[PDB]
């Protein structure tokens, strides 16, 4: 009898794919397709939605061929996930069913302006004075100041609120929308996490907060889980319906960082994930319990399984370069050109023998938010050289989550029990060993690289019965998938040296404006 | 008359030069011969004084034997001149005539015990107790302290001073002394004011300061000006004599830095001369009276033109890593390969765009003498490129020479006329640039690029009378050789800027212990 099969959507920062996963969890086709990253002025960062659409619908078709190919049973796939970039948003009108304008990206910085005006008039000039509503600071990342900006400064945006025709929707909505042709209007619990707008406990909007914000909370969409039946798929963008054979149902729909968080198996407290991607973003499950916190770490959904089924939430923090730093010592600084002799180099001597170098190109986040610090380096000799460079880089990484994990810890009342680790950095040993020895614990570096994916298709899978619990994808996963393992080796007296030279370079980092 | 020829004796650190100098001053014969440096334990240089005689006696005899070959007008030598390494301490015995150790180098640490017990036991901690004599902090570098040390751990110097045969001289009072067959025992006013046994205000021995450091007066030669006749060439060491062919009088003596002074024809008060090296040495000319120094500098003797004729005094800054900054971003960074590409890397981007780069890889010299500064870097950004990063280094330079003239000119009480500037990293026309934008004067380059050789040909033509003033010196290198002018280009505005950003810079180097 017949393989069974789950697709899932990638919409990323840079590009988008469509992963068809088997019931082994095993991803047998797949397709890309890059879309624009236009940047209009310093600082602004924008996506076209039509062109997301089309991408997605080009994965969608293209890697069904390549599957039919490679096995002609194939008759339809059981559903579709869907896993976006949070906080990209799009705004669109309910007839005519298009872009009112490009949507503005995550790391945008048009609704700076905004976010000051805002953070006074409404908060009394609190930070965090949303954050036991939301989860969050104000910041220039999150949808609603999106939202707003639109709604302040693009005509088409202003004119479709008072017709009464304005849809607005993060990535995951925007989709789900087009892949049904009109008639699916609904976001996530944890896409809706990122807005601004929703009440993180209860997990619905905030009245309260949508019209202290001046948001029509007739434009949001319907919240619902992570894992049931979104709508279907009823298009013809690229061959899609056709391709599909069957409507396939969308039963999967999830942010992208929580969605690496599940596609790693984090289902209980305590086990974490961090992504090094460009930069980093660490998410631990801190259970049923809500978490918020003192250093500035953001509260956040980290999945929910079907309606009413138990939500579990988490704590999440990030690190703005990552890869980039490594990336930029190359092409930048020309301190090597092959990627692999970045680790070699490293390796190659003892230590940082009294540099450091703390990476912080775009300011410090994290739990010393400090917008004004720069890339900085520090205790350098004529005996220093490329390759203690390089180390002090890694090493600042390992040293950044550290701090962050440190910082999760306390606010969150745990222990960090196993660490995962995805993204191309984790394919670096000397840095997952660093880590580890830092941390001190077990760090999992899956070889069934592809987590994000799996977390959307896994909610699709759930809810479909390709999988029926989480101990049979927790099982089939150990089955397999194979999970390659950094194991602590650390001098403890080597950390406390490590952390203190560490503490004494970031206050020399302070220096923009 | 007939054509004129002034040979000049350049004894450097690592090799030993004679050049033949026309009476158009174009160097028109010359040869170099290296001698070993010896160092027994780490920080300890040492030099064989009777193998640099040899370097400096072969070099004539090379010199002079290519020059009858190319110049059918040449017939003698009118003068010899010396130019020499200062601070360097050679012990010699009056009647064997070799010495009784190695020399010590003036870069050389073995004084270092000494110079720590001299500052606690003979000044209470305060270094610069005897600074109102000499000119000079108490420093591992100046000639009594390693006249001191051989005494305390050399039997065979400590055996000598007893009868009364031992001779103490910096590099100039031995070259001097074998040169004369042992029948001349003599130092100039620039060596002199080395020694820490010289009395800057009256140019001679002090005996407070012999008996104080218990260096007895017998040791040491008679203090003479630069230009005058101290003997004549009595040797055949290496067929010099018979090169020489006839009565060659010994009329020139300068230490090299003061040679450099000389040489760039810094004859009036407020006129600085550069050295573009490893390091740096910047000596400004203050005039005739002997300008002490409240802001970190040395005061010490600029020049002396006749015995009794007027002494012009001048202020030396330093700095450690100028070349070596250049080299370290090549061989240990990986940064540009070829010389010429240091440059063009650095002139390809408009500036440093708000990053700075100290590079006190072995601490700060100049007027900020910090030995705890480390080499750092700040500011930088994803934006921020090896282009940015050189070019900040060839800031870094000017602007610490910056910070040694300003110190200067405050001492001094008088601006800053020209920089006169040589040495190898003078040929680096952008760091010139920045440096005249900087200071806001005319920077001289000669294409005559030989200055220190120069200075020492000169002291022994005006002694000689192949000129006869150095108004005719100033003349004659007008007219018949080529020198080269960089004006300031640039703007108060980022001059101030640049100079805001250093100062901020420095306050982040502190690192080391």
């Amino acid at each position: 009898f017949t393989m069974k099969y789950v697709g899932s959507i990638d919409q990323g920062t840079t590009s988008t794919r469509f992963i068809i996963f088997d019931e082994r969890q095993r991803p047998v086709s797949v397709h890309q397709v890059p879309h624009t990253q236009h940047t209009p002025h310093p600082g602004w960062l924008e996506h076209d939605p039509m062109e997301i659409f089309r991408s997605a619908c080009k994965c969608m078709s293209v890697a069904i061929a390549k599957l039919r190919q490679k096995d002609a049973s194939f008759r339809k796939i059981e559903a579709i996930g869907i896993t976006n970039q949070r906080e990209t948003t799009v705004a669109w009108d309910r007839v005519t069913k298009e872009p009112l304008c490009y949507a503005p990206v995550w790391n945008d910085l048009r609704t700076y302006d905004i976010t000051k005006k805002v953070t006074a008039e409404l908060g009394g000039g609190d930070s965090m004075f949303a954050s036991k509503i939301t989860g969050l600071p104000v910041s220039t990342y999150f949808a609603a100041f999106k939202m707003r900006w639109m709604l302040e400064n693009v005509p088409a945006v202003a004119d479709a609120c008072r017709r009464g025709t304005l849809c607005f929707g993060t990535i995951d909505t925007w989709l789900m929308y087009k892949l049904s042709g009109g008639k699916a209007f609904v976001t996530d619990v944890t896409n809706a996490s990122r807005t601004f707008l929703m009440d993180l406990r209860t997990r619905k909007w905030s009245p309260e907060l949508c019209e202290k914000l001046k948001i029509p909370m007739e434009t949001l969409p319907e919240i619902r889980s992570n894992s049931e039946l979104f709508g279907y798929v009823e298009t013809d963008e690229c061959g899609v319906a056709a391709a599909l054979n069957e409507r396939t149902p969308i039963m999967g729909s999830i942010g992208d960082q929580q969605s690496a968080l599940f596609g790693n198996m984090c289902f209980e407290k305590g086990e974490a994930k961090n992504t090094y991607g460009t930069g980093c973003f660490l998410l631990m499950n801190v259970g049923e319990e809500a978490r918020f916190s003192k250093h500035g770490l953001l509260s956040t959904v980290g999945f929910q399984v079907g309606r009413d089924g138990p939500c579990y939430y988490a704590l999440e923090g990030a690190i703005a370069c990552a890869g980039a730093t490594v990336e930029w010592m190359r092409r930048n600084m020309n301190l090597f050109s092959h990627i692999t002799e970045c680790e070699k180099l490293a390796r190659s001597v003892p230590g940082t023998q009294g540099i450091v170098f703390v990476p912080a190109f775009s300011g410090l986040l994290a739990p010393y938010w400090d917008p004004s610090a720069r890339g900085t380096i520090v205790g350098m000799t004529l005996k220093t050289t490329r390759a203690h460079v390089i180390r002090a880089a890694l090493q600042a990484i390992a040293l950044q989550l550290n701090d962050v994990v440190g910082s999760m810890k306390r606010d969150a009342g745990l222990n960090l029990s196993s660490l995962r680790v995805d993204g191309g950095l984790s394919k670096n040993g000397l840095l997952m060993e660093i880590q580890a020895s830092l941390l001190g614990v077990d760090i999992l570096v899956p070889s069934m690289h592809e987590t994000t994916a799996l977390g959307a298709a896994l909610c699709a899978g759930l809810a479909a019965g390709v999988w029926t619990s989480l101990e049979e994808v927790k099982a089939v996963s150990r089955r397999e998938n194979s999970w390659k393992t950094v194991s602590p080796s650390g001098s403890a007296m080597e950390r406390e040296a490590m952390i203190a030279e560490w503490r004494e370079a970031l206050k020399r980092t302070k220096w923009a404006k």
